[PDB]
């Protein structure tokens, strides 16, 4: 009994992300709240197989899009929402500038109350001693424009974007971002638009494990 | 079918697995006899220490290789699905700790008997008795329940695996097994197994010496 429904309030949320990148393996898990009516995600995240192999602003953005706050009068552009409580899954392709790549396939649903993402993640081809694999990373995330359109051939949508690090050296490490989503039921199709996002990166004081603390808030633009 | 377990079989078995996003992987070779019910294997961790204890791995590491009597040759399924083979599935349940999900393809390899293995475990404890390793370097024996799964032309298998556990605990681990070929009435398996060490191979390892004879038809 419900849709955008399941998010006028304060949504419990639980990411769990598989990783495999150069052979090297890892688990995260996050929990958190989300609210769309404002658009701000609070999360905590914990690399339980301990210390990652890759720098946690490479995970951030393959780490629930339906807590983007989409205004008033873009309700109807919103597929993420629409597809929920059965959910979507969201796909990419992750290329790192003169690097290597990341593919991941990702389940977004309701699980009773709570939000769910479920990821896999694979990368291959990087470099040793390259920004990733060398951790030249800074603990930061920079602002975006994730620009969405329809895909009427897969009742789904489309998303592309370029994701910017901040490497150490006062120098940029590009991660160019192809998207796909899906429905897992049987959804809005919008029409062009993007997401404009933001993000904090701070830790938890008390914490001995690896981990990393997320602030996020994310506004749908580009319709009038 | 049948025919192929005679004599003396070689077996390769290749396990590629990741429990709580710890990856391994497990390597084994020796030999079955089917007329008598034994295996003889020596497995290796290439990769390294395993994250779990040896013994949580031995169900999902042939049971082609088990001693079906003269008078119950018509209820073996494991043979008759060879040369082709079947897939095994299971979930096994640990009991107050995480689950591990397998999936096998048992097949003959020109002359040598296959088993290669997936294995997703997930849920467990930092300080169970698996991820712990607080599992005696032991195991056993069990009755393998077997029954038909006529929808699916093949069986499934229920069972309740004992480890035991150092402080004189038991961990308990409830397998479900399904079985299909790329049929018996209801009977068991009855199993025996011995674990041990090669004494000059220094990477995590484990020798195992198995013996399995299926009763339950008089
Ligand atoms: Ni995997």
């Amino acid at each position: 009994r419900k849709g955008e429904e399941l998010f006028t309030g304060v949504v419990p949320i639980l990411i769990e992300l598989d990783g495999h990148v150069n052979g090297h393996c890892f688990f995260v898990r996050g929990e958190g709240e989300g609210d769309a009516t404002i658009g701000k995600l609070s999360l905590k995240f914990i690399a339980t197989t301990g210390k990652l192999p890759v720098p946690w602003p490479t995970l951030v953005t393959t780490l629930v899009q339906c807590f983007s706050r989409y205004p008033d009068h873009m309700k109807r552009h919103d597929f993420f929402k629409s597809a929920m409580p059965e959910g979507y899954v969201q796909e990419r392709t992750i290329y790192f500038k003169d690097d290597g790549t990341y593919k991941t396939r990702a389940e977004v649903k309701f699980e009773g109350d709570t939000l769910v993402n479920r990821i896999e993640l694979k990368g291959i081809d990087f470099k040793e001693d390259g920004n990733i694999l060398g951790h030249k990373l800074e603990y930061n995330f920079n602002s975006h424009k994730v620009y969405i359109t329809a895909d009427k051939q897969n009742n789904g949508i489309k998303a592309n974007f370029t994701i910017r690090h901040n490497v150490e050296d006062g120098s940029v490490q590009l991660a160019d971002h192809y998207q796909q989503n899906t429905p897992i039921g049987d959804v809005d199709l919008p029409d062009d638009h993007y997401l404009s996002t933001q993000t904090i990166l701070s830790k938890d004081l008390n914490e001995k494990r690896d981990h990393m603390v997320l602030l996020e808030y994310v506004t749908a633009a580009g319709i009038t």
